[PDB]
């Protein structure tokens, strides 16, 4: 139990190890599971010890928002190397979740991953893959 999490299976956004976000909340979704939300510019969540194996070059996140925003994917810390940026257009509602993807620089081994938020968005989960 609680072995190293794979980059290639969904990582629940509420399963962060550390964060910056005084108003950030975890809440239940109608369809099952939970999301993070009540996010503001400059908030972040950190996911320790994610096993990328011998590499991933894409990320997909299941997200909801009413206004275009971005989610930076960074290595180690909120000011660490920028791996890529997910562009999150409106999903019409904070309750309507859709999958959005972005390229990242090749990331391998066991790494700490940080999501850095530029504005309001709700996140259910995210996952990596080889493009
Ligand atoms: O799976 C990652 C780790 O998650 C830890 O739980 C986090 C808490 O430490 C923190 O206080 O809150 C967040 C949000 O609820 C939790 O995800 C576990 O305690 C670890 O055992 C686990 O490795
Ligand atoms: O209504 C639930 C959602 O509320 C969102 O916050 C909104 C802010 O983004 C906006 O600036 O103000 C309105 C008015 O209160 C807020 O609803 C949260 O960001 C979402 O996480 C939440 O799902
Ligand atoms: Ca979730």
């Amino acid at each position: 139990v609680g072995g190293t999490r794979s980059a290639f299976s969904n990582i629940q956004a509420e399963d962060y190890d550390s964060s910056y976000g005084p108003n950030l909340q975890i809440f239940s979704l109608p369809g099952g599971g939970s999301a993070i939300g009540y996010i503001e510019n400059g908030y972040s969540t950190t996911y320790k010890n994610i096993d990328f194996g011998d590499g991933a070059t894409s990320v997909t996140a299941r997200v909801a928002t009413q206004n275009a925003t971005t989610i930076q994917v960074r290595l180690g810390s909120p000011s660490g190397t920028l791996l890529g940026t997910i562009y999150v257009g409106s999903t019409g509602s904070f309750d309507t979740y859709r999958d959005v993807s972005a390229t990242i620089s090749n990331t391998a081994g066991v790494k700490d991953i940080v999501l850095v938020f530029s504005g309001p968005v709700n996140v259910d989960w995210f996952v990596f893959s080889k493009s």
